[PDB]
């Protein structure tokens, strides 16, 4: 009825007009500006100068422990690599040194299969092997020894340099790392090569993993296609939250207060503000990205995690952390995804000012036409009550005082009625049933 939608119509007025009201009076206060710039800071700090309770660098940790995780659980099982008939062409024959650890520990291998041709539902190319192990060296090196050897997300100039088997000169950057995790899942999923046996195991699922269960495909992009596209998601994601961090990284630097005994003009005083914005969008983008990778990894089957991850061949034959890198994959993918999810939970308080910072720093930004805007949806309030049976109990619901002293230029102060507010609130939820 028309009597339900005017109220459903008048009560999204209110919400926008309570709303606005809060935010155009602490656009006039220092101290709440003091706050929400002081709030940015100290969570700016948080998200690209930590890494253990840091969602952003645990997000990154998470996409690379997968990606290098998934390459060294299925690796083994991948139809012998090589060049085919011609020694000449795909890459040739070639050896390949510190792989992941096969069925039986071994760490070496050599793509000199010349019985079939390379390509998908058959083996792996020597130049695909070449492009994947390329990708995977330089994740492990990054990680170091002890696992813990990549930067936080505002150091971005930190050299990685080792010989493979040639000399690789790149930065041990999340921008890098997480390019070599989209190498070894993009190159895996393109080449899709044959699973020896078609993937047929001793699992309890049927196939040589547990939580992986053969349908009717053969194939590595047929038989993990739900954890390839899982793990592409989680770089994607992650990315996008390594790209926002320049702008958390640009806004980083501490500011000075405003003077609360002086009077602020939120039309002249506010020139800071944009920034302050563009910073607190940012902050509030990678909060979603992080969370957004937590909900791409649990689209894997928690029994592929515990039950074939963790108990990969690199961990059967004792590669840990802390010489030898063997810091990075299906290891630790599981207690990455725990601190993960732990540094978002403890992100809580932090993540509430980030939200509030961002819509005062859009109403500073914005003040002359968001006040103006006070004042129609006043106007509109006004207008929606007049053609309302019994009007005049609800006239009151907002008010306007003059105030043409005000040393700030807000000549009228706004109010809203919380209770006749939640009466409409109420009368309108009663209404829609």
């Amino acid at each position: 009825q028309d009597l339900s939608d005017s109220y459903e119509r008048l009560n999204n007025l209110l919400t926008n007009y309570s709303v606005l009201n809060a935010l155009i009076r602490q656009s006039a206060d220092p101290n709440a500006i003091n706050n929400a710039r002081g709030n940015l800071n100290a969570s700016a700090k948080n998200l690209i100068n930590d890494k253990k309770n840091s969602p952003a660098y645990q997000a990154v940790l998470l996409a690379l422990n997968a990606a290098a995780g998934l390459w060294q659980v299925m690796s083994y099982a991948i139809s012998p690599c090589g060049p085919g008939k011609d020694t000449s062409k795909n890459g040739g024959v070639q050896t390949f040194h510190n792989t992941p650890s096969n069925q039986w520990g071994g760490t070496t291998i050599t793509c000199g299969t010349t019985g079939y041709e390379p390509g998908p539902y058959s083996i792996l190319s020597t130049e695909n092997y070449a492009k994947i192990n390329k990708a995977y060296q330089i994740i492990q090196k990054a990680f170091g020894s002890s696992g813990k050897d990549i930067p936080a997300l505002s150091d971005t100039n930190t050299e990685l340099k080792f010989t493979i088997n040639e000399e690789i000169v790149t930065k041990n950057n999340a921008q890098v790392l997480l390019e070599q995790a989209s190498t070894i899942i993009t190159t895996l999923n393109s080449a899709c090569p044959w699973i020896n046996n078609g993937g047929a195991g001793g699992a309890s699922s049927g196939s040589l993993w547990e939580g992986i269960y053969l349908k009717g495909d053969g194939s590595a992009c047929g038989i993990f296609k739900n954890e390839i596209s899982a793990i592409q998601d989680m770089i994607k994601n992650a990315a996008i939250a390594v790209e926002q961090s320049k702008i958390v990284a640009a806004n980083a630097q501490n500011q000075r207060n405003l003077d609360t005994g002086k009077t602020f003009n939120p039309y002249k005083d506010a020139n800071f503000a944009q920034s302050m914005f563009a910073n607190a969008k940012a902050q509030a983008e990678i909060l979603n990205r992080a969370q957004a990778v937590v909900k791409d990894f649990e689209r894997i089957p928690a029994e592929f995690v515990k039950d074939s991850l963790g108990v990969c061949h690199e961990v059967q034959n004792g590669h840990l952390r802390g010489d030898n890198t063997w810091g990075a994959g299906c290891a630790y993918v599981g207690e990455t995804v725990t601190n993960l999810k732990d540094s978002i939970a403890h992100f809580g308080d932090q993540a509430e000012r980030i939200h509030n910072a961002r819509n005062l720093a859009y109403t500073l930004a914005n003040f002359s036409s968001q006040y103006q805007k006070l004042g129609e949806h006043y106007d509109s309030i006004t207008a929606a009550i007049s053609s309302l049976p019994d009007a005049q109990s609800l006239q009151n619901v907002v008010s306007k005082k003059t105030n043409p002293n005000s040393p700030q230029g807000i000549q009228d102060n706004y109010y809203i009625d919380s209770n006749i507010h939640s009466q409409v609130q109420s009368r309108s939820q009663e209404l829609k049933g």
